[PDB]
């Protein structure tokens, strides 16, 4: 009843996905979920975020069309539950 790895094979300690992205494209990074997390935050930088404005966030996985000054940091992904917490780091930078 879990997906740890419903992306890719990509759960090192503190890294997950580390791409660059040129000045106006896409760029993404896939969490994971199962009957345990249900909110996914995605900490851009190094602190929580979910936006919308270029970045469609969702609760599985953030999806940047334009990779702006935005994607410039890590973009951790923290999937948790009332009691359980598990997190992935996409390192996500613009050109």
């Amino acid at each position: 009843p879990t997906l740890p790895e419903q992306a890719q094979p990509w759960g090192v300690p503190v890294e997950v996905e580390s791409l660059l992205v040129h000045p106006g494209d896409l760029l993404q990074l896939r969490c994971r979920l199962r009957d345990d997390v249900q909110s996914i935050n995605w900490l851009r930088d190094g602190v929580q975020l979910v936006e919308s404005n270029r970045t469609r966030i969702t609760g599985e996985e953030v999806e940047v069309r334009d990779s702006i000054p935005a994607d410039s940091g890590l973009y951790a992904c923290v999937t948790s539950s009332p009691s359980g917490s598990d997190t992935t780091y996409f390192s996500v930078n613009v050109s």
